[PDB]
């Protein structure tokens, strides 16, 4: 079944970020993938599950080693089922963005921003594209649930994105 797939995905996921040993994220990975094919589901979509969980994890952690484990790791799976690691780091950025707004806190918000950068650094994609991706996603989230505290979270979390990636045009 697809739903054991994801949460198989996702509990691996969350099981990678927690250790700071990288076999064992390449093992989550390959279980993943694993129970991906058992179940049917395309690889990428099993990776980008996979990459959304572990920004999720790598968010609600409010380590700033986690973010570059749950990064690895992402393109770990990524390059396990042979998804674009552009992708990769495009979902992970969002997710990071998506959780940071979802927690309203500027720590978490700092620790999505340098995290999806640096899935960005190791994946190949510009820290413009990326910041921007995640700036874009806040904003996205905010108008989403037509409110305005939320916003201000997306607001910050843009600031915080643009300090990180040394571009204030952003925001």
């Amino acid at each position: 079944t697809k739903e054991d797939a994801r949460s198989t995905c996702e509990k691996a996921a969350r099981k990678a970020a927690e250790s700071n040993d990288e076999e064992v994220a390449k093992q989550a990975a390959k279980d993943c993938l694993e129970v991906a094919k058992q179940a049917g589901m395309p690889t990428k979509e099993a990776a980008r599950s996979f990459c959304e969980a572990a920004a999720r994890a790598a968010a609600e952690s409010n380590d700033e080693e986690v973010a570059k484990i749950a990064a690895k790791a992402c393109l770990e799976v990524a390059k396990q089922a042979g998804m674009p690691t552009k992708e990769a780091a495009r979902s992970f950025c969002e997710a990071a963005a998506r959780a940071a707004a979802e927690s309203n806190d500027e720590e978490v918000a700092k620790i999505a921003a340098k995290a999806c950068l640096e899935v960005a650094k190791q994946a190949g994609m510009p820290t413009k594209e990326a910041a921007r991706s995640f700036c874009e996603a806040a904003k996205r989230a905010a108008k989403e649930s037509n409110d305005e505290e939320v916003e201000k979270i997306a607001k910050k979390a843009c600031k915080e994105v643009a300090k990180q990636a040394g571009m204030p045009w952003l925001e």
